[PDB]
Parts: structure tokens; C-alpha cells; sequence
């Protein structure tokens, strides 16, 4: 998995541990090996959620399986969860696309995992 | 909906109501009400287009729905006009991929839109 | 084709001629003009790859066509092969995702692809 937050949030408010903490939670939410996990938080930045400019994030999960509506909804419940306790986003001001990936479009190691 | 644009422009050419423009305009053209419409600018990157880096854009489009041949067209129309206008980004130095997104691949507010 | 690379490498490192070197390297593989090509480096990124934040790359490479299983092997090893030579990241702390685009979503000079 790999999971991309960009948020308008600064960084000085991206509290210390907060990648270690999205690499915990997404393991155990998506059952994969914390090793396969890679986490990318994006502060500072020119965005706006509904033409305002309050706290807001724009997220991407991409994963080989591991995706669907349950699943889906599992991961919102979890991340919303974090980006309010952790960067006092609304959760209404969050979006996250999910993108299940075949094995044969992820490179890894020289390779890919097909 | 929401947008993203990755340019080599400087984030003080990004005039003043620049995110307003593209929540508006965005708005209009999907048809989606601007408080669901997110927008995102990054400047200042570090970019080549054609193998140069005269001012270019790349750029992303996720929707649920509202996405198809004509459709596609009609916003690339606005979009690259909005960053010739308004960036003095040459049309043909702007790549925009459009991503019909399915509701329950989209996470929002602790839940999916499905 | 499109093509990003983001990495926790500071921007120093990154050395001149990279994006240089990227659209040439690209262009020979996919076998598309280098007028086509667009490359992207983000530096200095907050991100973690198993957990480490050990120098990592997360990619992306949109393309319509010229993406498969044989040929996304043979991108991986292009690939990860420039990102250990030029900014020293193994080739195991880099994920590129490949993304096959149909011609009527992609959006260049005002209209599509179609
Ligand atoms: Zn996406
Ligand atoms: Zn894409
Ligand atoms: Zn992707």
C-alpha cells in the first residue's frame, strides 16, 4: 500500500511520529506486512475544500487488493480518524481516492509483483 | 470532483483568487455543486515537458462520474484556457488525466460515497 | 507520458541533468517522441517507505499504451536502475505504479488525446 495525504495544514503542525503512526494503523487495516506500507504526509499547500481554505486534505490509497466498499469505508473511518486527532481536520473536509492495483502495474525491486 | 495542477510557474505568478476561479469554473462545467469541488495548486516544481522547462502543467481530475469523451473535452478547453489566462501556460505544454472514480472507491467524511 | 518521482532525497542531490537524462531515458523506452514525454521530481518529501525513512522513491507513470506486463518489467528495472545510480536509493524502498490511459482521458493543448 501506499498512501499519499496533501494537506494545507503547515508543518509545524504535523505532529512527531505521525508517518509511524499511518504506517501502524494502515497495516493492520489492510492486513499487508508493515514492510510493504510506504506513507507520504504533504503540508503547506495551496488547496481549498468547497472554495474555502480551511483545514482540508486530498488523500490517494493505492493497493495491490485489499479494496472495496467495506474495506473502503473501514480505511475513511480509520484516516478521518487520524487526520482529526492528529491535524484537527474535519473529516467533512477530507476526501481519499482508492485505487486497487494489479500486480502486473506495480514495480518494486527492478520488477513487478505479477 | 477534484483538481490538482503540478507547475513549474512561480507560486507568486499564481495570481490572487486563482483557487476561486478553478472551484467556480470547475463547479459550472461538472455541473457539481462548488461545495463539493476541491482544488489544488503546487508551484514551483521541478518539471520538463517535451524535454524543456518553459512554464507546463500536469495535472489530475478525479470524479465520480461526470467523466467521457465529450465531457473531457469541453474541460480541457477550460482548464488549459484558465492556465493560459491566468499562469501563461501554453496549451500544448498541459497534460490533464481525467479518473472516473467509482463512489465507494471515494472516501469522505468517515465513510465512502457510495 | 508522464512520469514522477517523489523522494525524501534532498533537492541537492538530485544532480543536473536529470530531468534531462529521464525524458531521454523514457522516450527510448516507451518509444513515444521526447516531445511527448513529461517528467516531474519532487524532493525533500516527508515520507516513509516499511516504516524507514531511509532514502525511498514513490513514482507514477501514466501512459496511453505501451504499458503491460513484460514492458512495466522492463520500466522497473530502467527505472530503479536511474534512481540508484543518480540519487542512491535501492531499488527495494521504490513502488512505481503504472497507469494505462485511454486516449479520450488525457487532456493536452485544449481538447484530448482522442
Ligand atoms: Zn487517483
Ligand atoms: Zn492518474
Ligand atoms: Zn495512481
Amino acid at each position: 500500500p501506499m498512501f499519499i495525504v496533501n494537506t494545507n495544514v503547515p508543518r509545524a503542525s504535523v505532529p512527531d511520529g505521525f508517518l509511524s503512526e499511518l504506517t501502524q494503523q494502515l497495516a493492520q487495516a489492510t492486513g499487508k506486512p508493515p514492510q510493504y506500507i510506504a506513507v507520504h504526509v504533504v503540508p503547506d499547500q495551496l488547496m481549498a475544500f468547497g472554495g474555502s481554505s480551511e483545514p482540508c486534505a486530498l488523500c490517494h490509497l493505492h493497493s495491490i487488493g485489499k479494496i472495496g466498499g467495506a474495506q473502503n469505508r473501514s480505511y475513511s473511518k480509520l484516516l478521518c480518524g487520524l487526520l482529526a486527532e492528529r491535524l484537527r481536520i474535519s473529516p467533512d473536509r477530507v476526501y481519499i481516492n482508492y485505487h486497487d492495483m494489479n500486480a502486473a502495474n506495480v514495480g518494486w525491486n527492478n520488477s513487478t509483483f505479477a
